[PDB]
């Protein structure tokens, strides 16, 4: 059926936005079908999420879904208008060069398309935290040449749960810079 992922309950919704840049990192909100397994105060919808995003005075331009474990939502039932994208980020490996690549030219098709804006990229893996964490931090190292500590420490403060994966961090820390022509 509809299983909640591990730990899923154990994370903060929704982050902080982080100043600077145009991320947002949240957890994957439920569809209506998973909340029979959660106590009320357990839950968190998409609703939910879009609500805390107007809390914090921000809106999401485009959302990017990490997760490919089950379908957690469809894009279609969105309180919507905000454009989606998938980009699968599968198994515990550091994400491979296509997949950062995906992110890095979603994240720059979307900010040259809203130089406008504060309209901002809402990331989510399954606990907002590991994957959504690695991408967003290669992205501003790569990109921004923000140094690795100094994006995972913003990511963490931002996020309220610090980056678990060991791996992630090294590569972050120690790994080269994905370039292309
Ligand atoms: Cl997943």
């Amino acid at each position: 059926g509809n299983h909640i992922p591990e730990r899923w309950k154990d994370y903060l919704p929704v982050g902080q936005r982080m100043p600077g840049t145009r991320f947002i990192a949240f957890k994957v909100p439920l569809q209506k079908s998973f909340e029979k397994k959660l106590a009320p105060e357990e839950c968190f919808s998409p609703l939910d999420l879009f609500n805390k995003i107007r809390e914090q005075n921000e809106e999401l331009g485009l959302i990017i879904d990490l997760t490919y474990t089950q379908r957690y939502y469809k894009p279609e039932d969105l309180p919507e208008t905000v454009p989606y994208l998938k980009i699968f980020t599968v198994g515990h490996q550091v994400p491979d060069d296509e997949t950062i690549f995906k992110f890095k030219h979603a994240v720059n098709g979307f900010l040259k398309e809203n130089k406008d804006n504060d309209k901002l990229i809402g990331v989510h893996s399954t606990h907002g935290l590991n994957r959504t964490g690695y991408l967003i931090c290669r992205y501003l190292i790569d990109v921004e040449g923000v140094r690795p500590d100094d994006a995972i420490e913003l990511f963490n403060r931002c996020r309220g749960h610090c980056l678990e994966r060991q791996n992630y961090i090294e590569d972050l820390q120690n790994g080269p810079i994905r370039k292309n022509w």
